[PDB]
């Protein structure tokens, strides 16, 4: 058997699912950098406002090309003159390319290891494949980088603590982004006002001798690639979510939802149009641009433009998420971890909404990471990772026949060390009591597999609801785990329940 539960077939999908999208427009708790009286379907968006405009305070990103970002000359220079001026140079040698960066990051000149890049271009690549990168690409990224200040016209705010609040952009914004970030262009994010937000600079992509590096590049540079060559016309939205009360989940009296679950596919394949987890760090983006590279950073990889999320993102607290809707894929891949490879460039076929953005929507949440085993079953981790959850597929204000299915798997098990089958419950519930079906992807585990179905369905045909199974939960904790682990989850509750 390679699937089980409810046929895939019958799970909801957007944009099928979706009722239309009110207008787009910009408002308190809306960002959005584009001309929405002149979106349209294939053409490059244009950017609102016309000329650029600069803040640099703490509200908001501190752009590369501020006449605030200053640096020693003692007088006083324009660093975004600095980097114009280092980066227009030709590069035929990998060491042109780090002495460039360095030149605006004089204070990094021993700190940055430039070893994987020099490696790539070096003992990676050929000689044919090093020249297209050298000619062409890095030129191309560039050019882009340096208009900066004539793509991304409008201050772009933090996604702060507890805000809740979307940033709208284009896919040619972030592109322009991402670019300064791998020339690790943006101020102060270094080394501090940002210790609570992920590192948005590329510098530790070009570090150390993992084997992986050479594999992050070419899947950094396939997407550089191509929205250098054509600009992509779409738009991506950015949305941090807070939730203020959750639910007295020991009342809830909701019915179970259905579920497939399968341990073939992948949540990006077999998930298309549902809503798509990703196994965040609370930084998000976790390792993609350092060390790191299981779910979060593969996903973040494949689709680079959630990458920009860590330019504005701060660190999630416990009933935070962040939704990302309309970013593409723009590689495929194979293996995972120290197996992981670029395959090849993927033509990313999805529909668009009536914003222009892709119908793929992600979600982050980030699993608490446990020392030892037995604490995740302390009822005060157990209602955490509920509300994360819930927090995390909650869309106030829509009806539970707009919402997709949910596409997730073994979250924060690993080097986080959750139980599978205990927090494949816990996503269970929180689906439930949200409305939604679950998607499960158990990723070879076909043991996993029959046992997420085999509890599923004794649940439903019982009809427990959502509090009646978190009391089990309870029992099982007090009963159990705290005098200790003895007995199982599962086993626990069948027998429990049997009586």
């Amino acid at each position: 058997k390679k699937w089980l539960g409810t046929p895939i077939e019958e799970m909801r999908r957007m944009p099928r699912c979706g009722i239309r999208l009110p207008l787009l427009r910009p408002s308190a708790n809306h960002t959005v950098t584009i001309r929405v009286d002149l979106l349209r379907a294939g053409e490059v968006p244009k950017p609102f406002p016309t000329h650029y405009k600069d803040l640099w305070d703490n509200k908001h990103v501190k752009m590369p090309c501020s006449e605030q970002n200053l640096y020693p000359v003692r007088t006083a220079g324009s660093r975004w003159e600095l980097i114009q001026t280092a980066l227009l140079n030709k590069f035929t040698r990998p060491q042109n390319l780090k002495d460039a960066i360095l030149k605006y990051n004089v204070a990094y000149s021993k700190k940055w290891d430039f070893t994987a890049l020099i490696d790539f271009w070096d003992k990676v690549l050929e000689e044919a494949e090093a020249q297209h990168l050298y000619q062409s690409i890095l030129p191309d990224m560039v050019k882009i980088a340096l208009c900066l200040p004539n793509i991304c016209t409008q201050p772009i705010p933090l996604l702060a603590a507890a805000m809740n609040h979307s940033i709208t952009m284009s896919q040619e914004q972030i592109a322009s982004l991402l670019a300064n970030a791998f020339f690790c262009t943006f101020p102060r994010r270094n080394a501090s006002e940002y210790s609570s937000y992920p590192d948005i600079n590329f510098n530790r992509l070009f570090e150390g001798r993992s084997s992986r590096k050479p594999e992050k590049l070419k899947t950094l540079f396939c997407y550089f690639r191509r929205v250098t060559a054509a600009a992509p016309t779409g738009l991506v939205t950015f949305t941090r979510q807070s939730l203020e009360d959750f639910p007295e989940w020991e009342r809830c009296e909701k019915p179970l939802t259905r579920l497939h679950v399968t341990y073939e596919g992948t949540i990006e394949e077999n998930g298309q149009g549902m809503l798509q987890v990703d196994f965040a760090n609370r930084f998000v983006g976790g390792g993609v641009t350092s060390a790191g590279l299981v779910q979060e950073e593969i996903r973040f990889l494949i689709n680079p433009e959630l990458i920009i999320s860590r330019l504005f993102t701060e660190v999630l607290d416990h009933n935070e998420c962040l939704i990302i809707t309309g970013t593409e894929q723009y590689s495929e891949y194979t293996g995972y971890a120290e197996t992981y490879r670029w395959s090849r460039s993927h033509e990313d076929g999805s529909e668009r909404d009536d914003w222009q953005r892709r119908c793929t929507e992600i979600v982050a949440i980030d699993a608490l990471h446990f020392r030892r085993y037995l604490d995740q079953f302390v009822p005060e981790k157990m209602r955490r990772e509920l509300n994360k959850a819930y927090c995390g597929f909650l869309r106030p204000g829509v009806s539970s026949e707009n919402l997709s299915a949910v596409a997730t798997g073994n979250w924060g098990c690993g080097a986080f060390g959750g139980d599978a089958r205990l927090k494949a419950l816990i996503q269970i519930l929180a689906a439930a009591a949200a409305e939604r079906d679950v998607v499960y992807f158990t990723f070879g585990d076909s043991e996993l597999m029959r046992d997420i179905y085999s509890m599923h369905i004794f649940l439903t045909e019982r009809k427990l609801t959502v509090g009646d199974v978190y009391k089990l939960l309870l029992r099982y904790y007090n009963e159990e785990c705290r005098n200790c682990p003895d007995i199982k989850l599962y086993p626990f509750i069948y027998h429990a329940v049997e009586s």
